[PDB]
């Protein structure tokens, strides 16, 4: 028998690396910098924007099925 | 079967490159700045009224869907 | 669908190039250059007077909606 | 007699080191310390991203049959 | 013989994508924002408003039957 | 048969665009601002008075039933 | 039916454009104005004592119910 | 209903235009003077005792229940 | 027949908007208030000191039988 | 038959406008603010001392039974 | 009935006009201006000092049971 | 009862007018006087040598239990 | 008859106003003070140590058989 | 009968004013403010070491059995 | 009975005048006001230095068991 | 038993007056000197140059275990 | 007849003072204070390190057996 | 009998002085002050990649079986 | 038994003194010194490039596996 | 197994020693010592204009990968 816990992981396709799922952040990311940006004034939250990116490649890269 | 978060994504174009909240923040960007430059007169606050615009642009563009 | 982030921006309106609140700051700004040349009689805080007015013009026609 | 309790321990294959149910999490890992880093915008939720996985593998090798 | 569960599903109709269930949280959802903004004043709960609204749309969408 | 969740909704008239329970928070934001205005003496807390009014404008306007 | 969380709203003449509550800070305003230009002798906190007041004026005017 | 808030404002007449509180600045704003005028000799310190005590006068009347 | 539920609802008038029952919370009320600000000193714990009160009021005015 | 949840209402005069626990607080307020001025020696705690006081005043008057 | 919250009140004895309590924070008022103007060698830290004394006489006065 | 906030009080023998704690103050006071003094070379610093003394003097004999 | 609930009450003198029991919280009381105080070195536990004690007595006072 | 609380009361002698339990949060009062004085090196945590001290004698003294 | 929280109280030894542990903050000491010296290049970080010690040194001595 | 705290204590010699972590600072002393007295030209930074050294001498050799 | 509670109490010795179980602890002492010590970087998780040893010591001493 | 809580501890070996365990922490020592010290650029997280590492030496030289 | 917290410990590899992980600081470390270094000026954050580096060289060097 | 935090690190190409990131500050570099030499016109701002240029130069070259 093989293991019945698969089918579909067409989550993967729900979650792949180029999905709905994953952009939303990146909006959020670019969002929530420009918002925390503007009380503080610092450049501090324009960072994952670049990071949270490659970030997230390597690490969808890591497993991602 | 196709990934099941999608639908709309107006989300995108409700913040969209172009669209109501974006340029909200700009707003407050000229506005603050003016804000802020009051008490000091330091020239400072006159940045990301270019930075965040530019900021933004790109960044949307990083992903944008 | 369209984006439900719009309806009014009456807001614009509010913050709009005229409108009220803009024109608040310009007058805190001749006041506080006359307020600070007071204590300090150098012929500095006489600028964004100047700069703020041409500043937001720009600024404001950087979005402005 | 042999222990009757055994048979199949495809079980294991369902659960094995590399096998379905194991890469979920690295995903939700993946996807919650983005997650969390959004409101946060601390550098914290990157790190079981790597714990995680060579915790389970070492943790997995430690027994998984 | 068809499945006997079934029958009405007016119960759709009820928590229907457009019914009076549906609405209400929003409601809730603009209220307690508004809410919970004015003890903290700070810009957070001003999100779901757009989030749970597209959430239940694809939400929805994903099955609503 | 039709939704059963239905009959008054009054409750909107009750949390109508125009109603009780929504002008109440304005009072709220306009006096908490004078409050948290006196101990900062920042001008930060006059905003929501401007963005809180507006906002729930196109919130109710989003449904509002 | 009617809106039943109405009823009294003597809270607006509780609270109203010319009630008790309002004027307090109008004397706290005063006062921590003499309070804090007493340690700076910066002229900087005699402001909301104009800008306040007007505020409230138009800020109650806003709703106010 | 008449507004509950009321009653005594006595603290008026504890804060009022003459009570105990409002004079006690005045004396802090004369040794105040005198406390900083000693370190730098500079005429300067002394203004509010005028501008303060006129300030109040106005600054009270403008309210001042 | 009518109905056997009824008979007294003295009970009303044992919590009658008027009665014995509702006046305690707001000693309480009152109490709590003067009991929580000591340790904080915030000004926060003066509120439903009038917005219980006018809260009980159209809230018994709901029913109230 | 009247309500019976009256009888004593001693407890008003246990706590009624001038009792035993009502002064309790005061002493506490001035002492609390006589330790939190140490530390900070901001002139910041020193005002419940009146409010606090008028506050239970016009507080007990609201009902105080 | 009398109010039952009553006996001793050897607790204002204890914290009474003249107690223990009472004098500890005077030491510590003249300790801490001694320590603190010590770093600064301004001259500000000498005052409740005079305040804090009659601040607690009156203070005491007001109440103290 | 007597007040149970007494016993000792060998605390203010401990900080007596003449005690330890007291005089090490004073030759802080010596001291950094000497420190300040010597990059300024201005004379400013000898002062509180006379100044907290005789101020520490009158400032116990203020109270000192 | 009279009532049988009674005989001994020893139980009052076992719990009585001095008794055993009694004074063991107080012990605590000064213990967990002194602990809890380490830990913030905030003068804060040092409360009770007082009216924990007074308390207890009008508490005890209240009824104590 | 007596109270058959009693017996031992070696607690006391095991807490008592000196003992064990006693004596080790003064250590940990002396280490605690040579702890936290090296980071801020503010002179503040050196106090309970001599206020805990006193405070834990008459706070024996108070009861102490 | 005698206590039983004794025992060892080697700890004191283990805390003792002369120990380990003790040593250790006075290096830190002399660390961090070279450490803080550095950035400054004030002469204040050498004091407890001499304080610290001489402060542990009766510090320990008033119970050091 | 002896004191478990000890063991190692090369942790002086890691620190010893003589070692690595000592030297560095003195570097950083003689940098930030020469890095002061640059922009200011004034000879002051040229001190603990001489000061820091002899003063870590005899600061090490107050204990330096 | 004696006690047959009794028989082996090799439960002492599986428990002793030294035996197996009691060590364990330490060990996780010492990995948790190094595990929590990592996100705090406080020093505060040594501790018990010395404490619970010790405690145990003399908390084991109390019976032990 | 012997004590059967024994047997393996290999655990010890797992977590022994020099174990895979013990030197994860080092290094996430090294890493999360490399981590802090980014943003504060203070020199502080350099500490216990001194004093971890000794603290765990001594520290499982406590026990450490 | 052999210590099964083992295997991999490519972790190491993934933070080994040359490996991804390490390298990113460094850049952060350039970065936020032209970064701070912009606002302030200051030749100040050009240091840890040097000293992180040689600083995770050792760091690593203590153990590192 | 190899280690997993890499892949891209086209992160260096992000910020390799020519790319997008790295330009803007020396922009900014030159632009803020434009603008601060028009306050003071002291020649200073002109430096790192050189040195950051050749300082990210070895500065990258220290590692960039």
């Amino acid at each position: 028998q093989d293991l019945m816990a698969s089918g579909n992981t067409t989550v993967k396709a729900t979650f792949g690396k180029d999905s709905s799922v994953v952009k939303w952040v990146v909006l959020a990311e670019v969002l929530v910098g420009a918002v925390m940006y503007m009380m503080t004034k610092n450049v501090k939250f324009l960072a994952g924007f670049a990071i949270i990116s490659v970030f997230i490649a390597v690490g969808m890269a890591v497993v991602g099925l």
